[PDB]
């Protein structure tokens, strides 16, 4: 049966480097690292990631302010903002939760924000540069989902990698760093990946993760996955977080069947989730280093 | 028995698109548009690629010059010549032939085109807009092979496809095209996509070919695919170019020919393609669409 990772765990060892590294930048005499937080309307879940993100940059010693604007805000107005924390050499990183009002444009929000400050990763030209192999500001949770592989030993070079979902903050960029070179500017994970989506076959999804050393999964779907699908040995990355209903959440795993078969696997709650915030917390003290000037 | 797909006639068909569309455009009373490529030393099959390329604009009806320059140019002069070119508002689409020599960092010089010039789709900005499935100026080969898809009539929303190799010029984008969905802005093709590279064993390699319904091989190895690895009735796009004189795909032609339902020889393959849809991208670069 199946090791079970703690993304808690290694979300508070990440945090635990990156408290020391903003200690020491500190002590160095530089200014404390500074995260803005621009956060629209009241979708209940984003107020909560909010809050999980400046917690974390407390614990870590860095300095936030979430700046909160109504829904009925414009996008001309939003621009503004971001315009102003663009030129704030105070701020290091800055970042706008999501989703935003349908009356604002996401791209042309993402590419606002000064990719030099781009702690989320979603700038067109940090999507260039992870796509192209070179040093970029990294999105946190396919970060997160790296760091997960990397720190538990799980090998990738030459595997066979599955990942279901291919969203462009997600899904995609985890195909992108898992199946690159690890000897090029930004290393990848060597891997042989398959992309999958919502509109692969049920038979074929199975079809290719049964030959899986990894499957990730983020579609947002309990159950998409199940022991059956799942190769014996194989590693399992729980990406999906899914309110079932009193409410509780799960992930696209089926996390009880498929410990059986696993070699490992990842809970939600408790895995990626947490992994994605402290990745968060590295891009900051990156940012408030001007180290990828 | 396996369909060989012309590409040498749908390389004709595009350009025949394309001419009637620069004569309707010169005809509205707007500039002919023109192209520019850079050569830098001497490579015999860059020489080559450069001639095939404004020899292409020519009979599309678009004015091309070739600017050839020493290997021994500087890169500070390189740079130079680039900022010229992006700012004369005469031509429409700056190309860079590569490679560069060893002083000459390509990136820089991708980088360094007019991303609204940049009609190879080098550029970092154009790359990010491909991978958002943005409106982009889509690279050439990997748009070619696209377009053999499509105009052939293969199907690719469910199917299955596996790409060898993961060149950021090619297989990347070639990958990204295919997976991506149908309805984004730029539409891509809704299949499910295998990635493969010089670390796939060709164990892993053959185990998720015979589950594909197209394999598209871009990995400049001869005979890399053969017939075992394919199975009975499937696409077989060859992107490979190899020059063993004689030059030869990556798929083993005769060989596959006999198990796949479509098939795509090498000369008057992809090759062709290539060239055709630089010129679609001139066009665009033109008309300022972008
Ligand atoms: N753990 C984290 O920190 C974190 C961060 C972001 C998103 N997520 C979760 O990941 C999931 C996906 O979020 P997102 O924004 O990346 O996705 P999304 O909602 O924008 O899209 C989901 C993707 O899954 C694909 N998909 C749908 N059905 C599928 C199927 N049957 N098989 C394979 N692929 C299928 C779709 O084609 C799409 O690309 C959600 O549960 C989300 O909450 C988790
Ligand atoms: N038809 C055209 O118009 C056109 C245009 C450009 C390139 N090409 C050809 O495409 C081929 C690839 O060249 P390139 O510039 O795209 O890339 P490249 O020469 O830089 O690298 C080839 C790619 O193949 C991968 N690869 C290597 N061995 C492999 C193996 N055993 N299995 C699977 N993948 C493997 C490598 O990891 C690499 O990503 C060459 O034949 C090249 O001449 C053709
Ligand atoms: C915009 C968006 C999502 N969208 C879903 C629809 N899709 C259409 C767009 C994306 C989906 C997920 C997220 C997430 C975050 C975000 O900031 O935005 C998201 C930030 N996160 C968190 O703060 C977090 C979540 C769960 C945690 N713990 S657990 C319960 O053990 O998993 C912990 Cl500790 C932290 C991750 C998830
Ligand atoms: C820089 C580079 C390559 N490098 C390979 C190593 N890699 C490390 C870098 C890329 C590899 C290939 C190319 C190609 C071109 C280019 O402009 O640059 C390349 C342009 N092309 C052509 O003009 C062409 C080729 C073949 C044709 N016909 S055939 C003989 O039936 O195939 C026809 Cl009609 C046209 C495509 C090939």
């Amino acid at each position: 049966e199946a090791v079970v990772i703690s993304g808690r765990k290694l979300a508070q060892q990440i945090k635990q480097e990156v408290r020391q590294e903003v200690e020491e930048w500190v002590a160095s005499g530089n200014k404390r690292p500074h995260l803005s937080v621009i956060l629209v309307g009241e979708n209940p879940a984003s107020h909560s990631y909010v809050l999980n993100k400046t917690r974390a940059a407390a614990v870590v010693g860095i300095n936030s302010e979430t700046i909160m604007k109504p829904a009925s805000i414009s996008e001309e107005e939003l621009l503004n903002l971001i315009n102003k924390l663009n030129n704030d050499d105070n701020v290091d990183g800055l970042l706008v939760q999501l989703p935003l009002p349908e009356h604002i444009d996401e791209r042309r929000i993402c590419n606002a924000v000064s990719p030099d400050k781009d702690v989320d990763g979603f700038h067109v030209i940090n999507v260039g540069r992870m796509c192209l192999d070179q040093y970029s500001m990294l999105p946190a949770t396919p970060w997160g989902v790296w760091e997960i592989i990397k720190r538990t030993g799980i090998p990738t070079l030459g595997k066979n990698v599955v990942v279901a979902g291919r969203s462009k903050n997600v899904g995609m960029p985890i195909a992108m760093l898992l199946h690159t070179d690890g000897a090029h500017e930004r290393p990848g994970g060597d891997a042989t990946v398959t992309i999958s989506h919502r509109y692969t076959p049920k038979e074929q999804l199975k079809k290719h993760t049964i030959l899986a050393d990894i499957v990730i999964s983020a579609a947002g779907i309990p159950n998409l996955i199940t022991a059956d699908m799942i190769k014996e040995g194989a590693a399992v990355i729980d990406v999906g977080i899914n309110r079932v209903h009193k409410p509780k959440l799960v992930g696209d795993v089926d996390f009880e069947g498929v410990r059986q078969k696993a070699g490992y696997i990842t809970p939600v709650p408790g895995g990626v989730g947490p992994m994605t915030v402290a990745m968060l917390m590295k891009n900051t003290i990156i940012a408030a280093k001007k180290v990828l000037r």
